[PDB]
């Protein structure tokens, strides 16, 4: 089992209407990725298990939002995805993850802590 990270440098109306599943609350903007504002999609088995949007600015990692399907709540997915990501991502020492609003924080800063994050000053922080 080998979870398909994908990046969307194109967007069907397939993938359109995947990804307002996955986030139900977000009206269909254009959908326009470049060099830095990069939206990886996680497909397991064909399927979008887990959607992250990553702004490479520079060689500077923001990480905005991340949702995995609502029944992976322990699966590995999650942290292998992160972990996959900062892998195939080199040079770039600062992570900075932001906290978006998200009131599921705090299951999100266990998942933070047990992976390698740390909350600094208003968001996770992974220099390294
Ligand atoms: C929270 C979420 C990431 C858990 O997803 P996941 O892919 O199962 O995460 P993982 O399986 O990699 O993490 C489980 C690990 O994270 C850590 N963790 C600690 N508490 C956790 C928790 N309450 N839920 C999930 N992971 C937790 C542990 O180290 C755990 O390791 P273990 O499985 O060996 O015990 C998933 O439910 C999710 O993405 N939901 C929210 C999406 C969302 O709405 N986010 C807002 C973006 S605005």
């Amino acid at each position: 089992m080998k979870l398909t990270i994908i990046r969307l440098e194109k967007f069907s109306d397939q993938d359109r209407i995947d990804l307002q599943k996955i986030w139900p609350e977000y009206s269909p903007s254009s959908l326009q990725v470049d060099d830095n504002h990069r939206i990886y999609a996680a497909r397991f088995n064909e399927r979008l298990l887990a959607a992250v949007r990553v702004t490479l600015s520079g060689t500077e990692g923001a990480l905005d939002s991340l949702r995995v399907r609502e029944v992976t709540r322990r699966r590995g997915v999650g942290q292998y995805l992160l972990e996959e990501v900062l892998r195939n991502n080199p040079g770039v020492s600062c992570w900075w993850m932001a906290d978006a609003g998200v009131e599921d924080r705090g299951v999100m800063t266990a998942f933070m802590q047990a992976l390698g994050f740390t909350t600094q000053q208003g968001g996770w922080e992974k220099c390294g």
